[PDB]
């Protein structure tokens, strides 16, 4: 759905943008700091599990650019696995959420932030 | 969820690519030049859907800036109104899609245009 590789470009960091925002905003209540309303937490979980399958789509062959590092492309193979890894993790963050378990919950997210630091780690210019 | 003006604005901007790209991508679809696949189009309008609702919370007080005329604050009555219609439309779209019937998805696809049109010509700075 990109007429050029910059709107696939501009797709993917608008996702991303989403998703770390619905992901980050969860901090406070993981810490504590914030109040934690299960319904609010499943709900803004939700949202992010369809954000989150978002931005793979916008890696199609031929839309290098931004801060994606070739080896994308050059090893499609462990790039995919690396968003399955992080996709899996948030259907245990979804299943937390869903069940209204606080401890769950903030292992869960600390499993989902581990996830997207790994695949920046590898795949995202410094 | 915004630390400062600017990143609700640069939440809302990036929430705003997303929904423009999920539905403007059917546009070959509904002009009958790409083909339609039912599943396929009920999955996007189920995407399109929860992208919908995004925006319009990224829009709180404080959160002047972008391309956002001030009056959607000074008139906050008449702006709620016109992203309650809209959403509206993307029901009518899910519906559209969820039955299958590209004569209805068609017709409510103009329907959801016009409404994203009629809000940009009030609220949207030219
Ligand atoms: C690969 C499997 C990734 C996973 C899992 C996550 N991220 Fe990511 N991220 C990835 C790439 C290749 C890039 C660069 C994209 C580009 O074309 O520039 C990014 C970028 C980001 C950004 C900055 C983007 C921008 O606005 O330009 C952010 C804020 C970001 N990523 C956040 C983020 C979060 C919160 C994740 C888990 C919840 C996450 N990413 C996972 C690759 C991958
Ligand atoms: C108000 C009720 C709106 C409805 C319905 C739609 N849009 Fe919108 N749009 C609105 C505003 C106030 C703004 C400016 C936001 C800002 O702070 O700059 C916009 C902007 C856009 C943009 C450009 C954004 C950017 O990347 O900076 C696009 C591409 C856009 N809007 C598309 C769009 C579509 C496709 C809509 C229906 C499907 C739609 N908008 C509805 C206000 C409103």
């Amino acid at each position: 759905q990109f007429a050029k590789p910059e709107d696939a470009v501009k797709y993917r960091q608008s996702a991303l943008t989403l998703m770390a925002s619905h992901f980050g905003r969860m901090t406070p209540v993981v810490k504590g700091q914030a109040p934690y309303d299960a319904a609010q937490i499943k709900a803004n979980v939700e949202v992010l599990k369809t954000l989150s399958a978002l931005p793979w789509a916008a890696f199609g062959p031929g839309t290098e650019g931004g801060d994606a590092r070739p080896e994308i492309w050059s090893d499609a193979a462990s790039f995919k696995q690396k968003q399955q890894a992080f996709q899996d993790n948030i259907v245990k963050l979804s299943a937390a959420a869903d069940a209204g378990d606080l401890d769950k919950l903030r292992a869960a997210f600390g499993d989902v932030g581990a996830s997207c630091k790994a695949c920046h780690d590898a795949y995202r210019k410094k």
